[PDB]
């Protein structure tokens, strides 16, 4: 009996009211497991693990994954969903496939560069400039070239209707819990208001009048008790006109278009819709000339973690970077006035008699060389004019020169080096341990793993049968297909703090074990 | 064993023995440990930077055509970047060795009218090609020996 029940039993510990450590048996079901397996959800973990300790902050750490557990049941929910027939089925199938297409879109994407390689210009037209190919193949690339660039047009398209038809709701249901969720915790439309500078807020002022505002968040009485709680100190009249809903009515015994400008809106900001369209526009201009398709190359920049850590280096410190080019762009100002002063019959870049160019005759000409040529020179800018021996001025033309060296090659060039790759060893550093913490540590609890494995495999136990996190999910959905009559104490102990959104019963710094190590 | 028979038919591969010395010692042995100690992160940029000089290349394949003459004498003119394969190699062998970056290599811009966009090229080139990734490379292995 227990080797056949043992998957459906789930085993959880929670923080009493009487300051013990308890442990509490339920039942999973069968489908809940089921779906648990899906790969959008696995996505979601990963991305969950990727930014719960990046930037959260150790205080609410609980909250944040709370907040996760909703919205994945949301997920599980919608993928419970999978003429009009056909139509139907063609979305579920796109909508089933999104990451196959992105990776056959990249895949694509990298096959056209490698045909583009083989390029040519002439005068001549083929056996104003005419670029052709050079394939020995005779007629192998030139249609290959067509049919792939039409397919990948045609993969961008499949990916941004099935991007449509697969995350959009997510986001509108976050939107709507926020929102909820501030309105009827801070009343900031009723008490307080929201700041001039957040357009957020200002955009989303529009939909609080809307009959159907709760289309996908669960909770479809916010307006009411925000009403009952509310509507004491503050007219009650107005507070109607502002949620726009009928006072007249109360328990006993065709398009709303306003809703469809506010999910409009809110949607013609994502970034990931935004990059969606930006890849589209870029396919369809390839078409017009080839080299445009080379753009989407820059979509391997981002696919792996140690790229976009080398890419986030730079703007790591953007500010004192910026502010130090100015103070090197003020430097070689000065320097090109005292040249352009005193040191002008030194700047003839002309090897031939009877035509010389003169470099400081200008001021805007000498300070465009001095920043351009003196710079890059390596030894400073005594090495790219005339030689000053035997001149009356030669003493000053070799402290001027010695001076540049020290003051532009030496220091700041090295400063602006340093400040990125410190940077980036930085970056790397809190990455490293961030991944240790992680790997070291009881999610939960937050105990170090040398307490345990005093006995074998003692860690990988705590984390896998009294620790588990998925539990705690499995447990909250099975207290909200409970009836509320048939909970047991615990159960309506967990699910009233639950409501109250206080996270007390997470075991802080405790566990069985250690409660009950003298047995 | 090999290595000595085949030196036989031709004396230099003896040299090929004096790469026992190289591991005789813990010194020399993480010397060379320390090339291969970070080597995923290593590829990876060697990667990004090919990719960053890929489309330098198409730019100046696309638009600065005329300033890569090589040749010193006329009626015998060098193009570079005819094709888009020579004008690559041209741009990966010579640019990155340069140490000014690739604007020390070819013709001077000045007087004509696409003057300001090859500076902001030539300029960019050396940020991004010189100052920054090569720095990168050289620090993992640096960072792995210490
Ligand atoms: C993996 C990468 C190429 C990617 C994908 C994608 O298609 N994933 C993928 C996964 C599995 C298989 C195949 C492809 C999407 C991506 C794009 C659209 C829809 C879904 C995923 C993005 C991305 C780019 C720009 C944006 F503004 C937002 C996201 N990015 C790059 C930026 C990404 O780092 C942003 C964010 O997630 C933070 C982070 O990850 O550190
Ligand atoms: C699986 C992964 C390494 C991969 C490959 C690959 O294996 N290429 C491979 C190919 C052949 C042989 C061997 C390997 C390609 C990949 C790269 C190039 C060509 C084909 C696939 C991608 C990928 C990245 C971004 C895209 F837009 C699309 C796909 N991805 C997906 C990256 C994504 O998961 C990262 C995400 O989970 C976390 C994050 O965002 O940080
Ligand atoms: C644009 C900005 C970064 C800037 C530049 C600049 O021109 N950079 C830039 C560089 C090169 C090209 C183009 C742009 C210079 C700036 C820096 C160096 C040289 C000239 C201007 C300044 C700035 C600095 C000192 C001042 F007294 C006033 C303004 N600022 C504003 C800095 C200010 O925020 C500092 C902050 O500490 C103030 C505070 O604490 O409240
Ligand atoms: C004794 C040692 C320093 C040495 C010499 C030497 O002294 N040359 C010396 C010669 C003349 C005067 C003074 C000194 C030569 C050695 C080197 C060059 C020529 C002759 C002998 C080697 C040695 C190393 C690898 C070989 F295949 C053979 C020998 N070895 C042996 C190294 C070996 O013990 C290392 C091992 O214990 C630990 C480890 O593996 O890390
Ligand atoms: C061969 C391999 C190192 C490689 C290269 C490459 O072409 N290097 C190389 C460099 C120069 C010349 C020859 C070869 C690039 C790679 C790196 C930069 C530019 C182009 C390809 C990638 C790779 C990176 C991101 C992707 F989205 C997919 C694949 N990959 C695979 C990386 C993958 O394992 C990362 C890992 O983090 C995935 C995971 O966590 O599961
Ligand atoms: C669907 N659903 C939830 O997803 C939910 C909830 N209470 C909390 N959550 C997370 N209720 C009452 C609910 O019906
Ligand atoms: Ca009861």
């Amino acid at each position: 009996i227990l080797e056949y029940f043992r998957p459906y039993l789930g085993r959880i510990e929670i923080m009493g009211a009487s300051r013990r450590i308890e442990r509490i048996y339920f039942e999973i079901s069968e489908t809940n497991r089921a779906q648990w397996e899906m790969p959008q959800v696995k996505e979601s973990k990963r991305q969950f693990i990727f930014d719960v300790v990046n930037e959260g902050g150790e205080s609410e750490k609980m909250e944040l994954f709370v907040s996760f557990c909703e919205d994945t049941i949301f997920e599980m929910q919608i993928a419970a969903q999978i003429l009009e027939v056909q139509r139907v089925k063609f979305l579920n199938y796109l909508s089933r496939n999104f990451y196959t297409l992105r990776f056959l879109a990249l895949f694509l994407a990298f096959a056209i560069n490698f045909i583009l390689l083989f390029y040519k210009v002439s005068d001549s037209p083929p056996g104003n400039m005419v670029y052709y190919f050079l394939e020995e193949s005779t007629g192998y690339m030139e249609p290959a070239l067509r049919c792939l660039s039409l397919l990948h047009t045609l993969v961008a398209f499949l990916c941004i209707i099935g991007y449509n038809c697969l995350k959009v709701p997510l986001v509108i249901f976050k939107r709507e819990k926020e929102l909820a969720r501030k309105l009827e915790f801070d009343g900031l439309y009723i008490t307080e208001q929201p700041e001039d500078d957040d357009v957020k807020g200002q955009w989303d002022r529009l939909v609080l009048n809307t009959p159907s505002f709760p289309s996908n968040y669960w909770d479809k009485f916010v307006k009411r008790k925000v009403l009952d709680k509310h509507g004491d100190i503050y007219g009650r009249e107005r507070i109607a006109e502002l949620l726009g809903m009928d006072l007249a009515t109360l328990e006993i015994t065709s398009i709303d278009v306003k809703y469809q400008i506010w999910k409009f809106g809110v949607i013609f900001t994502d970034n990931s819709f935004l990059y969606l369209g930006w890849y589209m526009v870029m396919s369809l201009l390839g078409h017009y000339n080839n080299f445009f398709f080379a753009a989407h190359l820059l979509d391997i920049a981002m696919g792996v973690k140690t790229l976009r850590t080398i890419l986030s280096s730079v703007t790591h410190n953007g500010k004192q970077l910026v502010m130090t080019v100015g103070l090197l762009a003020v430097v070689v100002y000065l320097y090109t006035v005292v040249a352009f002063n005193f040191f002008r019959k030194f700047y003839n870049k002309s090897e031939d008699e009877d035509e010389p160019d003169m470099k400081c005759d200008d001021m805007m000409t000498c300070y465009l060389f001095h920043m351009y040529v003196g710079v890059r020179a390596g030894g400073g800018i005594g090495d790219e004019i005339e030689d000053p021996a035997g001149d009356e001025y030669e003493l000053y033309r070799v402290v001027f020169d010695i001076t540049f060296f020290f003051f532009v090659i030496v220091i700041l060039l090295a400063i602006i080096q340093g400040l990125i790759i410190d940077a980036f060893g930085e970056l790397r550093d809190q990455q490293e341990q961030v991944r240790e913490d992680m790997e070291t540590k009881c999610f939960i609890c937050g105990i170090g793993s040398d307490y345990f494995d005093t006995t074998p495999h003692r860690f990988e136990t705590h984390t896998l049968e009294e620790h588990n996190l998925a539990n705690y999910m499995f447990f909250l959905m099975y207290l909200i297909n409970k009836d509320e009559t048939e909970h047991t104490g615990q159960e309506s102990y967990v699910w009233k703090m639950y409501q109250e959104r206080c996270w007390d019963f997470f075991p802080a710094g405790d566990c069985f074990r250690k409660q009950y190590e003298d047995q």
